[PDB]
């Protein structure tokens, strides 16, 4: 599934995410457009031979199983297939857990490079929130 940007804001917003870890709406919106374009099916291959799934783009190589990345671990407890569903509960979760491990959202390299400091408001601005 390919979301809209305010479709995925009020996804978001309903899974608990909106101010989750201190993080603001648009933060979430704004690192999912540069990790998945929005696209629930997203994959891309990491050269250590890590896999990252999905809107959120999370790494196989911590945090699911996808049965192709030895010495991996699971942490968030789900096949990585699971982040791939138009639902995006599994990722909202995982999420969740990722964010709250110590370095909030730099866990994100887009985040980080295209999102923090930036006007991220702008990414839910005109949606009826
Ligand atoms: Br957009
Ligand atoms: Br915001
Ligand atoms: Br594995
Ligand atoms: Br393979
Ligand atoms: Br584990
Ligand atoms: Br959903
Ligand atoms: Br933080
Ligand atoms: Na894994």
């Amino acid at each position: 599934k390919v979301f809209g940007r305010c479709e995925l804001a009020a996804a978001m917003k309903r899974h608990g995410l909106d101010n989750y870890r201190g993080y603001s709406l648009g933060n979430w919106v704004c690192a999912a457009k540069f990790e998945s374009n929005f696209n629930t099916q997203a994959t891309n291959r990491n050269t250590d031979g890590s896999t990252d799934y999905g809107i959120l783009q999370i790494n196989s190589r911590w945090w699911c199983n996808d049965g192709r990345t030895p010495g991996s671990r699971n942490l968030c407890n789900i096949p990585c297939s699971a982040l791939l569903s138009s639902d995006i509960t599994a990722s909202v979760n995982c999420a969740k857990k990722i964010v709250s491990d110590g370095n909030g959202m730099n866990a994100w390299v887009a985040w980080r490079n295209r999102c923090k400091g930036t006007d991220v408001q702008a990414w839910i601005r005109g949606c009826r929130l």
